[PDB]
């Protein structure tokens, strides 16, 4: 196929139809070698499909849908996310708020875009979106939906968000999403200190310490890509040494149980009654069919996090008071993978150490 040049400047035309008729045609370009026409005049087409997925008027299910496609694909490359984020301030905005309607039938490959975008710094813009107020607004050209106030009890961007990752797993709040891509979305935002700083401080609107709502989905052995990212955000969150102590001791977030589950077996374990009886209350008695998270990397995400709580030594003194070391031991002898064999070796020599001078 030739001339696609023609067809994308389309995009741009006064007239609705043709516009639907171009982007339909140019969906199934996005992806491979083809993908360099969204880049032709400074990315003007993919300038373009952003302004039809925000139209009120002519963007509907089926545009926005082949839309958003389009950008997922496209979004692999750095300088395309940088359009979609810094060219137009209004999208990001526009995205966040389609996501939390809750009849949006488009939400989970927007949450897979958002995902992709929060590899950018530029994504922290999300942290001071917020609305005037709930039910229907205007807000810099954008027509934003009602919130739905049962659900959803703040007005900031990143607290709607969070609420929908954490009430709206396994299509609870709406049958077209289960919102799992939000976790790579966290992840990848936690990263940054401005991102990091939102999960392990207490927010308004519900006065909860963010990370404490997401431990619960780091055994969620039915949705992979929710323990991967929820892993990675708190490896992410556990950044700064000097918020270990409060983190770990802060009894409303109950970490350090989280942490431990996924290496955690009820089969394979050979840990001594004085040494069980040290592990946290969600620790013991565990189920028959009790295993590991059976994914090494993200067994490896968990052990860094272990490693960072090594640091200090009032981390050290924590973890060893409750059985980390007999945990990770165990873990050693029982899965036989160099690089989980690497990081156990690594704790256990940060836990041979006393205190400073
Ligand atoms: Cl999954």
């Amino acid at each position: 196929t030739s001339q696609l040049n023609e067809l994308v400047e389309f995009l741009h035309s006064p007239q609705p139809a043709v516009r639907q008729i171009a982007i339909d045609n140019l969906v199934g370009f996005s992806a491979g070698p083809t993908s360099k026409v969204f880049k032709n005049d400074s990315y003007r087409p993919i300038k373009d499909i952003i302004k039809m997925i925000m139209d009120p008027e002519h963007g509907t299910r089926v545009i926005i849908q082949q839309g958003v496609t389009i950008l997922v694909n496209l979004s692999e490359d750095k300088l395309v996310r940088n359009i979609i984020l810094s060219d137009d301030k209004k999208f990001l905005k526009f995205l966040v708020w389609k996501i939390v309607d809750l009849t949006n039938p488009n939400a989970d490959i927007m949450c897979i875009l958002l995902s992709n975008l929060a590899k950018d710094d530029g994504i922290l813009a999300v942290l001071n979106i917020k609305r005037n107020s709930s039910g229907e607004e205007v807000d810099d050209g954008l027509k934003l939906a009602a919130l739905n106030k049962e659900v959803f009890k703040s007005l900031r961007a990143m607290d709607c968000l969070m609420d929908c990752f954490v009430k709206g797993y396994d299509k609870k709040l709406t049958k077209y999403a289960s919102f799992n891509y939000l976790a790579f979305f966290f992840a990848d935002i936690s990263r940054f200190k401005l991102g990091r700083m939102y999960f392990i401080e207490e927010q308004e609107y519900d006065g909860v310490v963010p990370i404490s709502k997401l431990l619960v989905f780091t055994e969620k052995y039915d949705a992979k890509v929710r323990r991967e990212g929820v892993a990675s955000t708190i490896k992410n969150s556990l950044f700064d040494s000097e918020t270990h102590e409060r983190l770990l001791k802060d009894e409303k977030i109950n970490l350090l149980p989280y942490i431990l589950l996924p290496i955690a077996s009820a089969k394979d374990s050979e840990i001594d009654e004085e040494d069980m009886f040290n592990l946290p209350d969600e620790l013991q008695l565990l189920p028959e069919d009790k295993e590991r998270d059976p994914i090494p990397a993200i067994i490896c995400c968990h052990l860094e996090s272990i490693l960072l709580l090594c640091t200090t030594h009032a981390g050290r003194e924590y973890l060893r008071d409750k059985s980390v070391y007999p945990l990770v031991r165990e873990l050693h002898k029982n899965v036989e993978n160099e690089d989980i064999g690497e990081l156990c070796y690594r704790i256990v020599n940060m836990l041979m150490r006393g205190e400073p001078g």
